[PDB]
């Protein structure tokens, strides 16, 4: 059964430019659209005019707005803001039904962070407060909704996937999935959660411990898996892995998929590939099976995604068109929006641990789906986890 009907189906947007949830700040309530960022722990929303932004939040009209006096930098690997920090009385209005005062950056200045049409205004930093900037002295959104209210300290994903393109008013009308708020709605998911350990409190930190390409085995040293962290994050659309991993999976898939040439543009995810309608030869390519440490000692688990997770519908013509939504990271693996999209995750604070189910929503055919398997008997796994 679903026991968290007021907040099923509160989130809209897709893979490439966000995942949203709409909330209210300050008094009067001012309405806005806020990505939903388990990748980072700042609240920040729009407090100046924008090109991309058709509303933005005006303090000087909110009666509960507290001047912190003090600025905030806030760099990301490409985007970046700054702002001015401040406190108010914050709402999710298809969420817990609580109002808390937060802490609000108020973006003043941004550069390549705003996405033209993404229908976001802000964004909502749902990791701890070990990275919350510019110290973690700055209470991040969740923490201060815990401790003001009694909503459970954990918060559930399920973050919906097309399966092909959305147009502007489409993806405007369409439901792009969940994010319940202490709790775990059972309607989300097929088959069983199962739980791997949050390493650390900063991002959502795992191990992964095993990798398989169409079950053959990766094969490499598991502390390469996690170089020099493994992270899960809905701020970030692809799946990213370390180079020798992504040099590895890529040299694999390929060999997989090799009854059809692919250029060089489309691995390197910057070039689209186009089928005829219909057409996508899905069976070509390879699943994905990604093991985590489990919470039994000796005990891993397996999550398994297929390309109608890793290749990411986008629009040329009646053509069915994809890109590779598997990227090359420095900063190590990043289970971003496209792996999201296949399962239902559990961010259980409370319990230090991250549940994976797969989603009621997740992309598929009539011959294989995405799946959620274990356990298996693995030796050693503190060892994957790097230092
Ligand atoms: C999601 C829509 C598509 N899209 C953005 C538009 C292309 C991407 O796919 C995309 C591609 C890349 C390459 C990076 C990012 C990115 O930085 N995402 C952040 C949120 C965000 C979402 C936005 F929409 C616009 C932003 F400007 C920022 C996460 O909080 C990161 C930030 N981190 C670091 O920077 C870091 C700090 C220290 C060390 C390493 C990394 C920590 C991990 N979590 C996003």
């Amino acid at each position: 059964r679903g026991s968290f009907v007021e907040m099923v189906d509160n989130l809209r947007g897709k893979s490439g430019q966000g995942y949203y949830v709409e909330m209210t700040v300050g008094s009067p309530p001012q309405t806005l659209n806020i990505l939903v960022d388990t990748g980072s722990s700042n609240f920040a929303v729009g407090a100046a005019p924008h090109p991309f932004l058709h509303r933005y939040y005006q303090r000087q009209l909110s009666s509960t707005y507290r001047d912190l006096r003090k600025g905030v930098y806030v760099p990301y690997t490409q985007g970046k803001w700054e702002g001015e920090l401040g406190t108010d009385l914050v709402s999710i209005p298809h969420g817990p039904n609580v109002t808390v005062r937060a802490n609000i950056a108020a973006i003043t200045e941004s550069d390549k962070f705003f996405i033209n049409g993404s229908n976001w205004e802000g964004i909502l930093g749902l990791a701890y407060a070990e990275i919350a900037r510019p110290d973690d002295s700055l209470e991040p959104f969740f923490d201060s909704l815990v401790k003001q209210t009694h909503v459970p300290n954990l918060f559930s994903l399920q973050l919906c996937g097309a399966g092909f393109p959305l147009n502007q008013s489409e993806v405007l009308a369409s439901v792009g999935g969940s994010m319940i708020i202490g709790g775990i709605d059972h309607s989300l998911y097929t088959g069983s959660l199962w739980y791997t350990p949050i390493r650390r409190e900063w991002y959502y930190e795992v191990i992964i411990v095993r990798v398989e390409i169409n079950g053959q085995d990766l094969k490499m040293d598991c502390k390469e898996y996690n170089y020099d962290k493994s992270i899960v994050d809905s701020g970030t659309t692809n799946l990213r892995l370390p180079k020798k991993v992504f040099e590895a999976a890529v040299k694999s898939i390929k060999a997989a998929s090799s009854t059809e040439k692919f250029p060089d543009g489309f691995w390197l995810g910057e070039q689209l590939v186009c089928w005829q309608a219909g057409t996508t030869p899905w069976n070509i390519f390879p699943v994905i099976s990604l093991y985590l440490m489990g919470e039994v000692t000796n005990q891993s688990f397996r999550i398994t995604i297929l390309p109608q997770q890793y290749l990411r519908p986008v629009e040329d013509s009646q053509d069915d068109c994809y890109k590779f939504a598997i990227s090359q990271s420095s900063t190590g693996t990043v289970m971003g929006a496209v792996i999201m999209e296949g399962f239902y995750v559990v961010f259980d604070r409370a319990r230090k641990r991250i549940g994976f189910a797969v989603s009621a929503c997740h992309v598929h055919d009539e011959f294989r789906t995405a799946a959620v398997e274990g356990p298996f008997v693995t030796l050693d796994m503190e060892d994957c986890g790097y230092n």
